[PDB]
């Protein structure tokens, strides 16, 4: 019957009749083939299909980082002036400076003075108010749904979750246009995590056009992993990264043939983007630092230190943010989210301008934190490199931008604009690791008669690198506020490739997930999966209650009997009375009311179809004629949307396993039954429910 | 009671029992904890075993490996002399060449001459022969478990499957005495796959060490995978390709938090080898070779090309080999292993010595190969390099050389002593890759008009690479031979450090994977599984079969009813009857032998436990009294060895369900019912007899 089988919104779908489906459809192709020889390519083309959209997936992937990209550096560009010669070059191309021209030279005149600082100032707030309004607006007024980084949301839909329009054409154009007006706007927030999005949002669209992966939930969840690989891929141009990030972030079932199908969606964007080196290649990925000495065994010391850090400002952020956000989401905060866009820009701007580190875009500070003092560079983070007065000064410049970075991204993660996590803590573990390097390098040059600098150390020698004290505090930062372990060590490799650096931030990282640990085992994308109510059941938490299936049963005593239909014992009009009496999604079909054996499980929406296409398609069904669901006036027959073995558990199962078994087999709903009989169901909704209650929340 | 819950020799455990059991000792501790501070010290010391037993077996991995290299490069360097002035130096140590002496110079005292030659070629027999004799005869009298790569017993036994023996310390031993000694021989093998298995070894002993990882069965399958991660690691100095492997080949189950564990393990090891470095570090792990000029785009043509010959290659090798070892299964060729291994050593030596390619080291050879020509290097390997007629003399001596390594590998993976097959695919991929490299730069060089090569390439300049032609092969033969992708990828972008060079190979990996597939879609290690008739429920293979549950009950019309317990009626003797007469592993406990309604599953081995127990404790068990299952003469009571909630499926339930929940569960058996009585049990080895029945085996 047409129809049967669908979702509705916001529904979870059953992962095993999605299963049975697609391997229906796999015999029912494999007989054609073997019927025709056009009937062969066909089967060709859907074996091919999945290598077909993952390629498509990655190669629009790459091109839409590189377009974002290049427009977010063009766009942020504009702030500070314009290139007359060439309008369409941006300033580091422009120069590549009488061709640029400041605000301050083309409306006062002046290049110098009080005057061009103040125009200079105004201007660039001016910018940065327009760029979030516009993003905002858009956002608002095209599709909400690209609001935020969508790692949360896609987390939860990977599971089984359905929410239509979030992966739509619509979407990912508004989302694409307005993660380049709020990158330019300069908020505190960043265009690589979100990137993972707008892949999905590629994936999908893709997956529209095979029959194989537009029919079947579980191969669009499939190329939706494979999707996030590719996003992480060119959001950080780490392949191995972007997978190890699937299997161990998104995915919450991935098949093997999926790995390899996701490593080679990521290899194919990462292909893309080297193609328009160095166009559409941000400088993250084109970050190619090289490193002067090996790094040394004391130096494991304050790397240690700086993972603390990282586990501690991590810890701090998911209790800061979370909060704020919810008194968006229960005060009157949450009815003005253009006002709020508009003054967290106009704050953040006005407090940036001033101080050069904040005024520089988060991406540029975060390739200059990790890049190292040469003979050639001036800049006041290397003027020093004996040392004078001015590192001291230097320093105070860093911490203050680092009080700046903690407390707006605080008020940035969640306002109506597409918003991104990575940076901003790439960028604060970046200035505290530069600020932890310069201290123990002053120290080690005014305190090398200590026998650890002497030994591991030598007068006049780099055995100190501040950029790797940089890398380690971003990474430390990122596993923190994340809690990623291998795939963030793998992905900061990748972007530094520093092979010989993998020992120092692993350990790092590990002391900052455990810090954070001490304070909450949850991470930000799960709180903010919790915070919006999203029905998930992580795998992560651990199921310690000791209670049986008999204590979850929805029909309690003092609960009504459940809702349950006889075999050949029914009429449709009686079964649509039931469907809009009562709520439950499915409703188990039993032999007899007395001897109440269970016979099948049928779902309310593939019951409302079927009753509708057999009155609209035979005559006599108008509710006089029997519904009988048992095997071969007439009398309507619904046998194929039942089930003919749902999941059953005895009323004195552990709940422990239940939910197992909930996890493991991505069931729907489970009939608790004792002696034969049926007593009640036990439903995802209210494992997940329960789940919460003994968490105390 | 004592004992109950144990398993036997080649049984396969129960994942939910053993994880139900770690949960319980979980809570018991953490109420210890909660009870007093000492045990509050000891629930830390139960929280940090597995970091500690994952670290010691990392340690002992390296050092392992280190050891091993270390002494079968000095054998390998015996074979052709000893170093006079330092007996422990080896040739390349000593030449670091008069203190080098030639078996030639010792004993004949001639250097040059025919009667030089013709020493050398007796010796170097004879030292073969000697090596391969002390190998065979030390696995045959001590350790018979330490033959063979140990990858396919490993994979079985991660699925659940008990082999005692296997993972103990005496296996280990003998396994590092006689790889060494085996490479030292000169054979057609490797001991880079078989470091696996001695990791796996010290992962065992070290888990019997803390009472969490020696009391559960899942824990230790979670320790060995660990071990198998750092035993890669070790053997290519590639972590996340030994994660990778670990996560794709060799675990059934993967955990998340055991992924972060096997990362640090596999990490702990390669920084192990990395402080002795360059003492116990192989050819392999300092490969570090630098790249000419990049890959171009007309190059993929040949590289695809080679993973054809990858994809042919293996497959054959996986129709030859299996068919010689079934032969080796079924003839009175097995009954004499020493004399085969003799034959197979002398066979090889001999073919082997006037050639210089075979003559030299498989791992050296492999460097040789990857290694580019230079200014320097006056190999003929790079004699030539315009090109002369030493050229195709040159490629004669490798394409015999290719044969043979073709030839004896197939006859040697499977004979008595510790063998691995990397090393020599990655022997034959490197030399066709090679060839293919040397064919298109003289094309190049002499059809340079070409618009391809004049766009592409340029006169007189280092378009074509030989090495990663040979790398390329390399990888496509491993690939071939061992069905890996992402993992095979990501261990030869490591140990090559080839960043640049990941797109060239996974494409050819990729075709390799695909021409094998249609030769046949099971790898070596799963043929060698199949072969020896170890019981594993591959999850790669689909079960297409449309059959019931009711097809594949063991208690069928012409089988014999059930045995089955009464709850209240039945008594010592009687059980014990039953336990003597039957062969079940375990039987389902009824409430009456009327109602036949499930109750429960009592195992044989708990049975016979408790029964012992309770009559070597109490008095009056002298098979008179009765034996309640039920909860609460002296009548036994069995109740805490029998499962209260057995795993039961309906009659009519599809057995693909049936194979999904043991697989995903990792089910030891499923009581058939129907109308809630008992009619069957379906259990793995009926599931896997059945699956071996629908593949036509
Ligand atoms: C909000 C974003 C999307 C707007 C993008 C278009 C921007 C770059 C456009 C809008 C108005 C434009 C300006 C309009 C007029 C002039 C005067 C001319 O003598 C020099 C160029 C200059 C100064 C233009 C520079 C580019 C400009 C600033
Ligand atoms: C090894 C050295 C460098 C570490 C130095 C920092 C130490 C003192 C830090 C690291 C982790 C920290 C713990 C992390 C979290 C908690 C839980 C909280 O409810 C009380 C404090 C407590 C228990 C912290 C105490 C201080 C602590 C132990
Ligand atoms: C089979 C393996 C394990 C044996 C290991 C020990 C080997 C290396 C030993 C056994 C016999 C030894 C030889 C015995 C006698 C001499 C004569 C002396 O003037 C030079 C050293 C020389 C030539 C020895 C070299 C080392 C030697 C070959
Ligand atoms: C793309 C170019 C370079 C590939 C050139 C090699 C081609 C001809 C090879 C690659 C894979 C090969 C196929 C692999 C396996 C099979 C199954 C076997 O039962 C019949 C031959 C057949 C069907 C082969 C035919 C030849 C084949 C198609
Ligand atoms: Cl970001
Ligand atoms: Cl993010
Ligand atoms: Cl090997
Ligand atoms: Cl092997």
């Amino acid at each position: 019957i047409p129809g049967v089988g669908t979702y509705d919104d916001f529904h979870t779908i059953d992962w095993v009749r999605e299963k049975c489906k697609d391997r229906e459809r796999h015999r029912r192709i494999n007989s054609k083939k073997k019927e025709s020889a056009w009937e062969m390519t066909k089967s060709l083309y859907d074996a091919w299909s999945g290598w077909l959209v993952v390629t498509l997936t990655g190669l629009a992937s790459g091109a839409l980082a590189g377009l974002i990209d290049i427009a977010a550096d063009w766009m942020t560009d504009l702030k500070e002036g314009i290139c007359l010669s060439a309008l369409w070059y941006n300033h580091e191309q422009c120069c590549w400076c009488p061709q640029w021209k400041t605000w301050a030279e083309l409306i006062i005149g002046q290049a110098e003075g009080p005057g061009s600082y103040i125009m200079n100032y105004i201007m660039y707030i001016f910018w940065a108010l327009s760029f979030a309004f516009l993003a905002v607006s858009l956002v608002k007024v095209f599709a909400p749904y690209a609001c935020g980084s969508g790692i949360p949301e896609i987390k939860t839909i990977l599971s089984g979750f359905i929410i239509r329009g979030y992966l739509g054409k619509w979407t990912l154009m508004i989302k694409t246009i307005t993660l380049v007006l709020a990158v330019a706007s300069g908020l505190s927030l960043g265009k690589e995590g979100p990137l993972v999005h707008v892949a999905c949002c590629c994936g999908n669209i893709f997956s529209y056009l095979f029959p194989k992966y537009s029919t079947n939930e579980a191969k669009k969840r499939e190329v939706l992993s494979a999707a996030s690989a590719a996003g992480v891929s060119v959001a950080f141009g780490a392949p191995i990264g972007g997978v190890l990030f699937s299997l161990e972030e998104v995915s919450y079932y991935f098949p093997l043939k999926t790995l390899w199908r996701s490593f080679f969606a990521a290899l194919v964007a990462a292909f893309v983007l080297r193609s328009i080196n160095p166009f559409g290649n941000s400088r993250l990925v084109l970050f190619y630092v090289e490193y002067h000495t090996p790094w040394y065994l004391f130096e494991l010391f304050p790397f240690i230190l700086l993972g603390v850090f990282g586990g501690l400002w991590g810890a701090f952020f998911i209790r800061a943010n979370i909060a704020w956000c919810r008194r968006r989401k229960s005060t009157k905060f949450g009815k003005y989210p253009v006002l709020e866009v508009i003054i967290v820009a106009a704050i953040t701007a006005v407090i940036a301008f001033p101080n050069p580190y904040t005024r520089l875009n988060t991406s540029e500070l975060i390739k200059e934190l990790f890049t190292d003092c040469g003979p050639l560079e001036s800049s006041s983070l290397c003027d020093y490199r004996p040392a004078g007065i001015g590192v001291y000064s230097a320093i105070w410049q860093l911490c203050l931008a680092l009080i700046f970075k903690i407390i707006m991204t605080v008020f940035t993660f969640g306002i109506k604009v597409p918003s991104g996590l990575f940076i901003p803590s790439m960028a604060i573990g970046a200035i505290a690791g530069r600020i932890v390097g310069i201290a123990v390098e002053q120290l080690a040059y005014y305190h090398h008669d200590w026998f650890i600098f002497k030994e591991w150390c030598e007068v006049g020698a780099d055995c100190i690198t501040p950029g790797l004290y940089a890398m380690v505090g971003a990474a430390a930062c990122l596993g923190g506020v994340t809690r990623m372990t291998v795939s963030l060590v793998v992905i900061v490799f990748e972007l530094t490739g520093g092979l010989e650096y993998i020992v120092p931030l692993m350990a790092a990282v590990m002391t900052s997930k455990w810090v954070g640990d001490a304070f909450g085992r949850e991470g930000i994308y799960e709180a903010h999966i919790r915070l919006n109510g999203y029905p998930f059941l992580d795998a992560k938490e651990e199921f310690t209650h000791t209670t049986l299936a008999a204590d979850v049963m929805r029909p309690r005593r003092n609960d009504p009997p459940l809702a349950v239909l006889t075999q050949d014992n029914m009429t449709v009009d009686d079964i649509e009375n039931m469907i809009n009496e009562t709520s439950y999604n499915g409703f188990p079909v039993i032999m007899s009311k007395e001897s109440q054996r269970l016979v099948g499980f049928a779902l309310r929406r593939d019951l409302t179809i079927a009753i509708e296409s057999a009155r609209k398609k035979q005559e006599g069904i108008v509710g006089s004629s029997r519904v009988c669901f048992a095997q071969h006036p007439r009398p309507l027959k619904l046998r194929s949307i039942l089930d003919m073995s749902p999941f059953t558990v005895t009323d004195h199962t552990p709940m422990e396993i239940v939910v197992d078994i909930f996890r493991k087999l991505g069931l729907r709903q489970c009939l608790v039954t004792h002696n034969g009989r049926l007593l009640g169901i036990i439903t995802k909704k209210d494992i997940l429910r329960h789940m919460a209650q003994t968490a105390n929340q």
